[PDB]
């Protein structure tokens, strides 16, 4: 979240599927959930962001 927007893993934007953490299973990174871009992207376990 280099400020808080989404699309900028940490300010750089990987590419639209940068996964916070892969709770189901572990993490993958973070991508651009339309909020930020710090993990805005683990629709797993119980994460999200």
């Amino acid at each position: 979240e280099c400020e808080s927007g989404p699309c900028c893993r940490n300010c750089k934007f990987l590419k639209e599927g940068t996964i916070c953490k892969r709770a189901r299973g572990d993490d993958m990174d973070d991508y651009c959930n339309g909020k930020t871009c710090d993990c805005p992207r683990n629709p797993h376990k119980g994460p999200a962001t």
